[PDB]
């Protein structure tokens, strides 16, 4: 009946002779209690994806119209009908998210949109296979990526899933959302009250970024950035950086909308093709770049947002 299998310590497949991996088991099973057997039937079938490790190397750390080129990709007719689409259907789950967490539904949306065309686009990678070929052959990142596995292993065993029939992005993103082990476990809620966390449900998922927002300091009302008018040449530019409105001001911007009690601010210049286009980046868009760090990322989920609450208006 019951088939302990305690001789059976040596396991087959893509990462059969990985110390790594051998390790990571032994980590399992000390700290969490896993089988060992277990842990290697399910790791024996895990596979070594050297299209994971070529992309996680090819992202490794004008004007000519960079910001339309990356612009166009996200706010076009289909993507923002669909978006339409997607709003009205759960606006009551986008609603109640505003309330909860103080997080506008043309964010929500934004994200949701950008990240898989609100479940269009979700990734066709096994979890398994990206963040054990990442945990186990790739060095550089192997201790980021072990503990991804980790968590998404006891999310699997937590939410009685079964680890193998799980699929995402090629760096182990998940859902709706795509959120990442990690952000599963400090972020994700059960949003649809069902009692379950489900990164593939859009009410959760709706609510598990609005959480995330939160969390990462999301004030409620607060602009996201403010265009303005001029051109400061001079001063490095990026959402990283941080200038007083005094210095911008000196440097030659004036905000097109009140900057309010604001008194710092990013310098964000986009790349518009006949020349650049600065504006003031306000805490709210610092916030959009926590869950992607990237100018165009947050500038192309805020706009993508705003594009979708007027195309619902008419
Ligand atoms: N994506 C991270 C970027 C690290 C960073 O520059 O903060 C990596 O590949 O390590
Ligand atoms: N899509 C980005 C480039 C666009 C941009 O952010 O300017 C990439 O894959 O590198
Ligand atoms: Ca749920």
């Amino acid at each position: 009946m019951v088939e302990p299998q305690h001789n059976v310590m040596q396991m087959g497949g893509d990462f059969a002779n990985n110390p790594n991996a051998q390790q990571f088991i032994d980590k399992m099973v000390n700290k969490h209690g896993f089988d060992r057997q277990q842990l290697q039937e399910i790791l024996s079938q895990a596979k070594r994806l050297d299209s994971v490790l070529r992309l996680m190397d090819n992202q490794a750390p004008g004007p000519n119209g960079a910001w339309l080129r990356y612009r166009k990709k996200f706010i076009t007719p289909d993507n923002v009908q669909n978006g339409v689409v997607f709003w009205n259907q759960y606006e009551d789950a986008l609603n109640r998210a505003w309330q909860v967490y103080g997080v506008p539904p043309e964010i929500i949306v934004g994200i949701i949109g950008v990240e898989t065309r609100w479940g269009r686009v979700m990734g066709k990678t096994r979890i398994l296979d990206a963040l054990a070929t990442l945990s186990f052959n790739y060095p550089r990142r192997a201790e980021y990526f072990s503990g991804e596995l980790e968590t998404f292993l006891l999310m699997a065993r937590d939410e009685q899933d079964d680890p193998l029939n799980l699929k995402g992005s090629f760096a182990g993103a998940m859902g709706y959302g795509q959120f990442m082990p990690s952000s599963y476990k400090q972020y994700a809620v059960d949003f649809s009250g069902d009692g379950h966390i489900n990164l593939w449900d859009p009410v959760d998922a709706i609510g598990s970024v609005a959480n995330y927002f939160k969390a990462h300091g999301w004030v409620k009302g607060d602009q996201v950035a403010v265009m303005a008018n001029g051109q400061a040449p001079g001063l490095p530019n990026g959402f990283k950086t941080k200038y007083s409105i005094s210095q911008l001001a000196a440097a030659g911007l004036t905000p097109q909308q009140p900057l309010g009690n604001h008194q710092q601010a990013s310098l964000l210049r986009l790349d518009v093709g006949t020349g650049y286009q600065y504006w003031y980046g306000l805490p709210n868009f610092y916030t959009i770049t926590r869950y992607n760090h990237s100018t165009h990322y947050a500038m192309a989920v805020w706009q993508l947002g705003q594009a979708v609450a007027l195309a619902r208006v008419q």
